[PDB]
């Protein structure tokens, strides 16, 4: 019974590294965060900021979600992130990813009491 908040933290939070660090990072992290268990998740973003700083985005700039819901929020600051994208050669179960580091505004969807991130929508 993983909570929606905990699923967001597993899939999207990595405060321990300042920036993607290594060319190995997406290969290791997509596997260790269990995002390659059932299929190769094609894309995924990790955020290298404190949990409190990501949770605070839920009270920042309200923006439309890609799915048309209204509960998305854009960070006023830029944040350190790593984008993981499956290589063309990647075949499950040997899921392979390119690691790219960026500093961008994040967009998250927030739900619940407490009102916390449950989904990573985009970076801009």
């Amino acid at each position: 019974k993983e909570t929606a908040a905990a699923k967001f933290e597993r899939q999207h939070m990595d405060s321990s590294t300042s920036a993607a660090s290594s060319s190995n990072y997406c290969n290791q992290m997509m596997k260790s965060r269990n995002l390659t268990k059932d299929r190769c998740k094609p894309v995924n973003t990790f955020v290298h900021e404190s949990l409190a700083d990501v949770q605070a985005v839920c009270s920042q700039k309200n923006v439309a979600c890609k799915n048309g819901q209204t509960n998305c929020y854009q960070s006023y600051s830029t944040m350190s992130i790593t984008d993981c994208r499956e290589t063309g050669s990647s075949k499950y179960p040997n899921c392979a990813y390119k690691t790219t580091q960026a500093n961008k505004h994040i967009i998250v969807a927030c739900e619940g009491n407490p009102y916390v991130p449950v989904h990573f929508d985009a970076s801009v």
